[PDB]
Protein backbone atom coordinates (compact mmCIF):
# COMPACT_ATOMS: atom_id res chain seq x y z
CA UNK A 1 0.00 0.00 0.00
CA UNK A 2 1.05 3.41 -0.90
CA UNK A 3 0.01 6.14 1.79
CA UNK A 4 -1.54 9.16 -0.07
CA UNK A 5 0.12 11.63 2.84
CA UNK A 6 2.51 11.87 5.83
CA UNK A 7 0.10 10.07 8.48
CA UNK A 8 1.03 6.62 8.91
CA UNK A 9 -1.13 3.96 11.10
CA UNK A 10 0.48 3.36 15.11
CA UNK A 11 0.18 -0.06 15.73
CA UNK A 12 0.21 -2.60 17.16
CA UNK A 13 -3.63 -1.34 19.66
CA UNK A 14 -4.31 -2.01 22.84
CA UNK A 15 -6.52 -4.94 22.86
CA UNK A 16 -10.26 -4.24 22.52
CA UNK A 17 -12.02 -2.44 25.85
CA UNK A 18 -14.64 -4.77 27.23
CA UNK A 19 -18.43 -3.19 27.88
CA UNK A 20 -20.23 -4.48 31.49
CA UNK A 21 -22.80 -6.99 30.37
CA UNK A 22 -25.03 -4.66 31.81
CA UNK A 23 -24.90 -2.64 29.55
CA UNK A 24 -27.66 -2.61 26.46
CA UNK A 25 -25.78 -4.05 23.37
CA UNK A 26 -27.22 -3.26 19.84
CA UNK A 27 -27.70 -6.26 17.72
CA UNK A 28 -24.56 -6.55 15.58
CA UNK A 29 -22.31 -6.13 18.68
CA UNK A 30 -22.18 -9.39 19.26
CA UNK A 31 -22.01 -10.71 15.49
CA UNK A 32 -18.79 -12.06 14.54
CA UNK A 33 -18.77 -9.72 11.45
CA UNK A 34 -20.45 -7.24 13.22
CA UNK A 35 -23.20 -7.14 10.87
CA UNK A 36 -26.66 -5.21 12.07
CA UNK A 37 -29.73 -7.81 11.74
CA UNK A 38 -32.35 -4.72 12.11
CA UNK A 39 -29.95 -2.75 9.31
CA UNK A 40 -29.91 -6.13 6.76
CA UNK A 41 -34.07 -6.20 7.50
CA UNK A 42 -34.33 -2.44 6.28
CA UNK A 43 -31.45 -2.77 3.67
CA UNK A 44 -32.34 -0.83 0.50
CA UNK A 45 -35.74 0.91 1.96
CA UNK A 46 -36.63 4.29 0.67
CA UNK A 47 -39.35 4.35 3.37
CA UNK A 48 -38.07 7.12 6.25
CA UNK A 49 -39.25 6.57 9.51
CA UNK A 50 -41.95 9.15 11.01
CA UNK A 51 -40.68 9.08 14.58
CA UNK A 52 -43.37 8.47 17.74
CA UNK A 53 -43.14 11.04 20.99
CA UNK A 54 -41.62 8.21 22.17
CA UNK A 55 -39.07 7.40 20.00
CA UNK A 56 -38.33 11.45 19.92
CA UNK A 57 -37.76 11.33 23.43
CA UNK A 58 -35.53 8.57 23.26
CA UNK A 59 -33.05 10.49 20.15
CA UNK A 60 -33.26 13.52 22.43
CA UNK A 61 -31.85 11.68 25.40
CA UNK A 62 -29.12 9.54 23.78
CA UNK A 63 -27.73 12.48 21.28
CA UNK A 64 -27.58 14.69 24.36
CA UNK A 65 -25.26 11.78 25.99
CA UNK A 66 -23.48 11.55 22.48
CA UNK A 67 -22.79 15.47 23.06
CA UNK A 68 -21.40 15.28 26.92
CA UNK A 69 -19.12 12.40 25.96
CA UNK A 70 -17.81 14.28 22.44
CA UNK A 71 -17.22 17.02 24.60
CA UNK A 72 -14.85 15.09 27.16
CA UNK A 73 -13.14 14.01 24.03
CA UNK A 74 -12.88 17.77 23.08
CA UNK A 75 -11.42 18.60 26.44
CA UNK A 76 -8.24 16.27 25.70
CA UNK A 77 -7.30 17.29 22.59
CA UNK A 78 -3.57 18.71 22.75
CA UNK A 79 -0.10 18.37 21.25
CA UNK A 80 1.55 14.66 22.79
CA UNK A 81 -2.24 12.80 23.38
CA UNK A 82 -2.75 9.63 21.47
CA UNK A 83 -6.17 9.24 19.85
CA UNK A 84 -5.96 6.00 21.74
CA UNK A 85 -6.40 7.71 24.99
CA UNK A 86 -8.83 9.79 24.02
CA UNK A 87 -10.75 6.55 22.66
CA UNK A 88 -10.33 4.77 26.01
CA UNK A 89 -11.69 8.05 27.52
CA UNK A 90 -14.67 8.48 25.37
CA UNK A 91 -14.86 4.38 25.64
CA UNK A 92 -15.46 5.22 29.48
CA UNK A 93 -17.41 8.13 29.43
CA UNK A 94 -20.35 5.81 27.33
CA UNK A 95 -19.82 3.36 29.90
CA UNK A 96 -20.80 5.74 32.30
CA UNK A 97 -23.90 7.22 30.84
CA UNK A 98 -25.06 3.64 30.29
CA UNK A 99 -24.54 4.13 26.87
CA UNK A 100 -22.89 1.17 24.67
CA UNK A 101 -20.25 3.13 22.05
CA UNK A 102 -21.69 2.09 18.86
CA UNK A 103 -18.99 1.86 16.81
CA UNK A 104 -17.26 -0.54 18.58
CA UNK A 105 -17.77 -4.06 16.40
CA UNK A 106 -19.95 -2.17 13.64
CA UNK A 107 -18.88 -4.41 10.93
CA UNK A 108 -15.95 -5.19 12.75
CA UNK A 109 -14.63 -1.31 13.75
CA UNK A 110 -11.78 -1.97 16.08
CA UNK A 111 -12.43 1.09 18.58
CA UNK A 112 -15.57 3.01 20.35
CA UNK A 113 -14.91 6.46 17.71
CA UNK A 114 -13.58 7.75 15.13
CA UNK A 115 -10.80 9.69 15.09
CA UNK A 116 -9.59 11.36 11.51
CA UNK A 117 -6.45 13.17 11.59
CA UNK A 118 -5.32 15.38 8.65
CA UNK A 119 -6.21 13.59 5.29
CA UNK A 120 -8.28 10.93 7.12
CA UNK A 121 -11.87 12.49 6.11
CA UNK A 122 -13.42 10.23 8.37
CA UNK A 123 -13.53 6.39 10.19
CA UNK A 124 -9.87 6.91 10.94
CA UNK A 125 -8.98 4.56 13.90
CA UNK A 126 -7.58 5.51 17.44
CA UNK A 127 -4.20 4.48 17.46
CA UNK A 128 -1.02 4.95 19.37
CA UNK A 129 -0.05 8.21 17.61
CA UNK A 130 0.67 11.32 19.38
CA UNK A 131 -1.04 14.40 18.17
CA UNK A 132 1.42 16.87 16.92
CA UNK A 133 0.90 20.37 17.05
CA UNK A 134 -0.73 21.84 13.61
CA UNK A 135 -2.57 18.25 13.39
CA UNK A 136 -6.53 19.01 12.47
CA UNK A 137 -8.86 15.76 14.31
CA UNK A 138 -11.98 15.04 14.48
CA UNK A 139 -13.54 12.89 16.44
CA UNK A 140 -16.93 11.11 15.84
CA UNK A 141 -18.93 9.96 18.89
CA UNK A 142 -21.94 7.97 18.21
CA UNK A 143 -23.65 6.46 21.18
CA UNK A 144 -26.41 3.38 21.65
CA UNK A 145 -28.91 3.85 24.84
CA UNK A 146 -32.12 2.01 24.95
CA UNK A 147 -32.84 0.99 21.22
CA UNK A 148 -31.35 4.54 19.83
CA UNK A 149 -28.20 5.64 18.04
CA UNK A 150 -27.08 9.56 18.63
CA UNK A 151 -24.19 10.79 16.14
CA UNK A 152 -22.46 13.75 16.36
CA UNK A 153 -18.54 15.34 15.37
CA UNK A 154 -15.88 18.39 15.42
CA UNK A 155 -13.34 18.94 13.67
CA UNK A 156 -10.50 20.30 16.22
CA UNK A 157 -7.17 22.25 16.30
CA UNK A 158 -4.03 20.94 18.02
CA UNK A 159 -2.33 23.91 19.18
CA UNK A 160 -1.95 26.46 16.37
CA UNK A 161 -2.53 25.59 12.83
CA UNK A 162 -1.81 27.35 9.78
CA UNK A 163 -3.93 29.56 8.12
CA UNK A 164 -5.18 26.88 5.56
CA UNK A 165 -6.48 24.83 8.74
CA UNK A 166 -8.02 27.47 9.87
CA UNK A 167 -10.04 28.35 6.92
CA UNK A 168 -11.07 24.44 5.70
CA UNK A 169 -12.67 24.09 9.35
CA UNK A 170 -14.27 27.35 9.42
CA UNK A 171 -15.81 26.86 6.52
CA UNK A 172 -16.51 23.16 6.98
CA UNK A 173 -18.35 24.55 10.13
CA UNK A 174 -20.32 27.37 7.41
CA UNK A 175 -20.97 24.54 5.88
CA UNK A 176 -23.17 22.77 8.13
CA UNK A 177 -24.54 25.43 9.73
CA UNK A 178 -25.90 26.75 6.12
CA UNK A 179 -27.45 23.13 5.63
CA UNK A 180 -29.06 22.90 9.05
CA UNK A 181 -30.75 25.87 8.64
CA UNK A 182 -32.70 25.39 5.43
CA UNK A 183 -34.10 22.18 7.33
CA UNK A 184 -37.77 22.21 7.57
CA UNK A 185 -40.57 20.11 6.08
CA UNK A 186 -41.02 20.23 2.43
CA UNK A 187 -37.64 20.76 1.31
CA UNK A 188 -35.71 17.64 -0.54
CA UNK A 189 -32.87 16.43 1.17
CA UNK A 190 -31.23 16.61 -2.20
CA UNK A 191 -31.12 20.44 -1.80
CA UNK A 192 -28.73 20.64 1.15
CA UNK A 193 -26.05 19.26 -0.91
CA UNK A 194 -26.10 22.34 -3.15
CA UNK A 195 -26.31 24.45 -0.33
CA UNK A 196 -23.03 22.76 1.04
CA UNK A 197 -21.00 22.50 -2.32
CA UNK A 198 -22.00 26.29 -3.01
CA UNK A 199 -20.14 27.23 0.33
CA UNK A 200 -17.16 24.83 -0.17
CA UNK A 201 -16.48 25.52 -3.64
CA UNK A 202 -16.82 29.42 -3.10
CA UNK A 203 -13.91 29.01 -0.54
CA UNK A 204 -11.84 26.90 -3.15
CA UNK A 205 -13.03 23.41 -1.24
CA UNK A 206 -13.85 20.25 -2.46
CA UNK A 207 -16.84 17.86 -1.50
CA UNK A 208 -16.11 14.41 -0.50
CA UNK A 209 -19.02 12.46 -2.12
CA UNK A 210 -18.57 8.61 -1.52
CA UNK A 211 -19.90 8.97 1.92
CA UNK A 212 -23.55 10.98 3.09
CA UNK A 213 -24.96 11.93 6.35
CA UNK A 214 -28.06 9.45 6.83
CA UNK A 215 -30.81 8.68 9.12
CA UNK A 216 -30.58 7.68 12.62
CA UNK A 217 -32.54 6.12 14.75
CA UNK A 218 -32.98 2.62 15.82
CA UNK A 219 -30.51 1.99 13.04
CA UNK A 220 -27.54 3.84 13.20
CA UNK A 221 -27.51 4.53 9.41
CA UNK A 222 -30.86 4.32 7.46
CA UNK A 223 -33.15 6.35 5.36
CA UNK A 224 -32.49 8.81 3.89
CA UNK A 225 -28.78 9.10 2.68
CA UNK A 226 -27.73 12.68 2.46
CA UNK A 227 -25.28 13.62 -0.15
CA UNK A 228 -23.27 16.86 0.58
CA UNK A 229 -22.77 17.63 -3.05
CA UNK A 230 -24.81 19.60 -5.62
CA UNK A 231 -27.21 18.04 -7.89
CA UNK A 232 -27.13 14.65 -6.26
CA UNK A 233 -30.55 12.45 -6.91
CA UNK A 234 -31.37 11.88 -2.77
CA UNK A 235 -35.05 10.93 -2.70
CA UNK A 236 -37.52 11.95 -0.54
CA UNK A 237 -38.68 14.99 1.12
CA UNK A 238 -38.34 16.26 4.90
CA UNK A 239 -41.58 15.82 7.44
CA UNK A 240 -42.32 16.80 10.82
CA UNK A 241 -40.58 13.79 12.73
CA UNK A 242 -37.50 12.78 10.35
CA UNK A 243 -34.51 12.07 12.08
CA UNK A 244 -31.39 12.11 10.17
CA UNK A 245 -27.59 13.70 10.10
CA UNK A 246 -25.90 16.00 7.94
CA UNK A 247 -22.08 15.74 7.96
CA UNK A 248 -20.21 17.34 5.35
CA UNK A 249 -16.76 15.88 4.48
CA UNK A 250 -15.14 19.16 2.73
CA UNK A 251 -11.22 19.07 1.39
CA UNK A 252 -8.19 21.49 0.57
CA UNK A 253 -7.90 19.97 -2.73
CA UNK A 254 -9.83 17.26 -4.63
CA UNK A 255 -12.89 15.00 -3.18
CA UNK A 256 -12.09 11.66 -4.53
CA UNK A 257 -11.29 9.28 -1.22
CA UNK A 258 -9.50 5.81 -1.32
CA UNK A 259 -9.71 3.62 1.93
CA UNK A 260 -6.77 2.26 3.87
CA UNK A 261 -5.89 -1.68 4.33
CA UNK A 262 -7.59 -1.75 7.17
CA UNK A 263 -10.88 -1.55 5.65
CA UNK A 264 -12.56 1.75 7.41
CA UNK A 265 -9.85 4.65 7.24
CA UNK A 266 -10.67 7.35 4.00
CA UNK A 267 -8.15 9.33 3.12
CA UNK A 268 -8.26 11.83 0.49
CA UNK A 269 -6.37 10.57 -3.34
CA UNK A 270 -3.68 13.72 -2.89
CA UNK A 271 -3.01 13.55 1.11
CA UNK A 272 -4.15 17.15 1.71
CA UNK A 273 -6.32 18.25 4.38
CA UNK A 274 -10.43 17.28 5.12
CA UNK A 275 -12.33 18.24 7.54
CA UNK A 276 -16.01 17.58 8.62
CA UNK A 277 -18.59 18.48 11.49
CA UNK A 278 -22.01 16.58 12.22
CA UNK A 279 -25.19 17.13 13.74
CA UNK A 280 -28.67 14.36 14.28
CA UNK A 281 -31.59 16.37 13.79
CA UNK A 282 -35.06 16.37 14.02
CA UNK A 283 -37.33 17.72 11.82
CA UNK A 284 -40.01 19.90 13.32
CA UNK A 285 -43.39 20.89 12.17
CA UNK A 286 -41.79 24.36 11.98
CA UNK A 287 -38.32 23.28 11.45
CA UNK A 288 -35.53 21.69 12.53
CA UNK A 289 -34.20 20.76 16.43
CA UNK A 290 -30.40 19.79 16.57
CA UNK A 291 -30.32 17.31 18.91
CA UNK A 292 -26.65 16.95 19.17
CA UNK A 293 -26.22 20.74 19.90
CA UNK A 294 -24.00 21.99 22.49
CA UNK A 295 -25.71 22.83 25.44
CA UNK A 296 -23.26 25.17 27.32
CA UNK A 297 -21.74 27.56 24.57
CA UNK A 298 -22.98 28.97 20.95
CA UNK A 299 -20.02 27.83 19.79
CA UNK A 300 -18.08 24.44 18.71
CA UNK A 301 -14.75 23.46 20.10
CA UNK A 302 -12.92 25.00 17.68
CA UNK A 303 -13.99 28.15 18.39
CA UNK A 304 -12.27 29.44 21.54
C1 LIG B 1 -17.30 3.57 11.51
C2 LIG B 1 -18.61 3.90 12.15
C3 LIG B 1 -19.49 4.89 11.34
C4 LIG B 1 -20.45 5.81 12.09
C5 LIG B 1 -20.50 5.45 13.56
C6 LIG B 1 -20.66 3.97 13.81
C7 LIG B 1 -21.79 3.68 14.73
C8 LIG B 1 -20.07 7.31 12.01
N1 LIG B 1 -20.31 8.06 13.27
P1 LIG B 1 -20.84 8.18 10.59
O1 LIG B 1 -22.22 7.81 10.26
O2 LIG B 1 -19.83 8.09 9.35
O3 LIG B 1 -21.00 9.66 11.06
CO1 LIG C 1 -20.77 10.20 13.04
CO1 LIG D 1 -23.20 9.91 10.90
K1 LIG E 1 -9.39 15.09 8.98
Amino acid sequence: YRYTGKLRPHYPLMPTRPVPSYIQRPDYADHPLGMSESEQALKGTSQIKLLSSEDIEGMRLVCRLAREVLDVAAGMIKPGVTTEEIDHAVHLACIARNCYPSPLNYYNFPKSCCTSVNEVICHGIPDRRPLQEGDIVNVDITLYRNGYHGDLNETFFVGEVDDGARKLVQTTYECLMQAIDAVKPGVRYRELGNIIQKHAQANGFSVVRSYCGHGIHKLMHTAPNVPHYAKNKAVGVMKSGHVFTIEPMICEGGWQDETWPDGWTAVTRDGKRSAQFEHTLLVTDTGCEILTRRLDSARPHFMS
